[PDB]
């Protein structure tokens, strides 16, 4: 079998990306951030305390003749972004672009944090990183990617996300006409349940590439581009007036100027993000400010290729017994 299923920016900044989701039967369809960074499927519900939901479609289990309780599971989790959400759980048929999975476990929400309240776009979030991170006690569940897996024509899932567009995730094929030249695959690390890798090195604009190992996740649940302060310091020198803000809380920039690309290493080859794929524009309505999209990884603790870098790309995410990442230039 495979999926395809278009996901689509939540906003003109590309600040997350939404997928539709079939839930339950008769179907509901909610809006997912799939997370490459994050493994459980949860979701606002008709069990969400009703002052933390504000526009967002729900989950209503009881309205599903598929939907059963998983009896006595929890789930709760964190995310980097100081986010979380907490509550019980279903099983339930899922499907991804016509991609389907039966009794895949649904997490639903009794409880979010303010930020997932005050973004209406987003129903819920589909993780796809590895099993080993879900959070539901006392039994842990697999994510729809586990549970797809075995089912699938080939065991991968594909990202092929748009810069102010509307992208692809495509579940068990790989679409040879979504990309240029050749897809270099790269090892993977498991050891922390994230798709880890090791990045060959940067380059800024027209600079030369240095050549550096750069461990970090592939995420696309994440906004932006977490690097070394090293690297990071190396980009911004490049822009007249940037600055790192501790106020605003990273590097800012004028918005009058023409940022650089920026090049990233896969093995010998190279993925560029254009310039403007780094802008994420001012930092309050109005102002001649405007927020960076590489900033530093220090006191995260991890370098995150999130979507910034993740865009300039087709990534494949290969669920073979042997992990591995694959980036080609689209």
């Amino acid at each position: 079998s495979t999926g395809s299923a278009t996901t689509t920016p939540i906003d003109s900044l590309d600040d997350a990306y939404i997928t539709p989701v079939q839930i339950g039967t008769p179907a509901q369809t909610l809006n997912l951030d799939f997370d490459t960074g994050s493994s459980d499927l949860w979701v606002f519900s008709s069990e969400t305390t009703a002052s933390e939901v504000d526009g967002q479609t729900i989950y209503t289990p009881s309205k599903s003749t598929t939907a059963k309780l998983l009896s006595g599971a929890t789930w709760s989790i964190s995310y980097g972004d100081g986010s979380s959400s907490s509550g019980d759980v279903y099983t339930d048929t899922v499907s991804v672009g016509g991609l389907t999975v039966t009794g895949q476990a649904v997490e639903s929400a009794k409880k979010v944090s303010s930020s997932f309240t005050e973004d209406s776009t987003i129903d819920g979030l589909l993780g796809l990183a590895f099993s080993t991170l879900n959070t539901v006690s006392p039994t842990q569940q697999k994510t729809f990617f586990d549970n797809a897996k075995a089912s699938l024509d080939s065991p991968v899932f594909t990202a092929d996300l748009g810069y102010h567009a509307p992208g692809t995730y495509n579940f068990g094929f790989i679409d040879t006409t979504a990309y240029t030249g050749s897809i270099t695959y790269t090892a993977v690390s498991t050891k922390q349940g994230f798709w880890e890798w090791t990045s060959t090195g940067y380059a800024v604009g027209s600079g030369t590439f240095k050549s550096t190992s750069i461990d970090g996740i592939a995420d696309t649940g994440t906004t932006l581009l977490y690097l070394p302060a090293t690297v990071v310091s190396a980009y911004w020198a490049q822009v007249s007036g940037a600055k790192s803000s501790s106020s605003v809380g990273g590097y800012v920039f004028p918005c009058s100027a023409t940022l650089p690309s920026f090049t990233f290493g896969v093995g010998s080859a190279r993925i560029v993000i254009p310039g403007d794929y780094i802008d994420f524009g001012p930092i309050s309505t109005g102002s001649s400010s405007c927020f960076g999209g590489i900033q530093s990884s220090a006191g995260i603790g991890i370098n995150i290729f999130g979507d910034v870098a993740l865009k300039a790309a087709f990534v494949v995410f290969n669920g073979a017994t042997t992990p591995t990442l694959g980036f080609a230039s689209k």
